[PDB]
């Protein structure tokens, strides 16, 4: 299966400036939810977690089919938390009823990272409502408790190599685990709702002690107050990772580059974009608009 990119008919970039825009500025008016963190980091969880479903092998998956909105995709348990997501991005859409929840799905996460300081992120449109028919099964994200091995070998699902895996962790910085949604608790990291390097610095500066939480999973916890997943925690235990983790926790600026090309890439997989597609958009911030 292929499945071609087709715009929104009529639409074009400052159509979905007005979308980015919306978003963002809900962004900033809900700043309550979540203690203060503010919905930036559920939306990045929430584009990743609808392109995340791909396979590469035979396509299924993916961000294109907007496949979310179902029941089954919905109520996987690797989704709980999300519906916080959905539920904010629910009203724009309403608003702007012609925009692929694909797109709004992706939309959402871009705008977040932007909004939250972090690298500006291309996007392209065109993702088109798939039927419930073609919703993949539940268990295709990654589990938490595993390691580097496991780690890389999600990862090569994805078509994502090292550098882009290490570079996707790094959204880590944002928000935090909620015992209630996936049995692990804490932040990784204080700048909590900015995007920074701050994932890489708490890796390798702070002297974690595995522990068990209130769920009975084991975390990798600090003095400071943050945890790692397992997973986390593997990046610095798989030597071809630490080198890596090395780099972005000293060069914020190569980092952003990376993570700016990993996630538009993850965003994008399993979408053919016809010769004559729009480049892509690159939008701008609220405080960029002076805001
Ligand atoms: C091995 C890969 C990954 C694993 C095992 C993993 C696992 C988890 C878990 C358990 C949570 C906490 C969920 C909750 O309790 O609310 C979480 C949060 C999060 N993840 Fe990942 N994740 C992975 C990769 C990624 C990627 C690739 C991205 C985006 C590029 C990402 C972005 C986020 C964000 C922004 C949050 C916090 C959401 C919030 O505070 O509500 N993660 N992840
Ligand atoms: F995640």
């Amino acid at each position: 299966l292929v499945h071609v990119a087709s715009v929104e008919k009529g639409r074009s970039y400052e159509d979905f400036q007005k979308v980015y825009n919306a978003i963002a500025l809900k962004l900033r008016e809900d700043d309550e939810y979540d203690n203060y963190i503010g919905y930036g980091p559920v939306l990045v969880r929430l584009a990743w977690h609808t392109s995340g479903t791909w396979d590469k092998h035979d396509n299924t998956g993916g961000s294109y089919g907007g496949t979310y909105r179902f029941k089954k995709e919905f109520n996987d348990p690797s989704n709980a938390g999300l519906q916080n997501g959905f539920k904010f991005l629910e009203p724009i859409h309403k608003e702007f009823p012609w925009i692929s929840s694909g797109d709004l799905f992706s939309l959402g996460g871009v705008t977040a990272v932007q909004e939250m300081q972090g690298p500006k992120i291309p996007w392209r449109c065109g993702r088109v409502d798939t039927p419930e028919d073609t919703t993949p099964d539940n268990g295709r994200l990654p589990d938490a408790d595993k390691d580097a091995d496991y780690v890389r070998t999600f990862f090569q699902r994805l078509n994502m190599n090292d550098r882009e895996v290490v570079a996707l962790m790094g959204a880590h910085a944002l928000g935090k685990t909620h015992l209630k949604n996936s049995g692990y608790e804490g932040p990784w990291g204080a700048a909590n709702n900015v995007f920074t390097n701050e994932f890489y610095l708490n890796l390798l500066n702070e002297d974690w002690k595995l522990e068990k939480n209130d769920a009975n999973n084991e975390q990798w916890d600090s003095k400071s107050g943050y945890m790692m997943l397992p997973t986390d925690y593997s990046l610095i235990q798989d030597p071809k990772y630490l080198s890596i983790v090395k780099e972005y926790a000293n060069d914020q600026d190569k980092f952003f580059k990376d993570f700016s090309k990993a996630f538009e890439k993850l965003l994008e997989n399993g979408i053919t974009f016809p010769k004559d597609a729009p480049s892509p958009f690159i939008f701008k911030t609220l405080e960029e608009q002076g805001l």
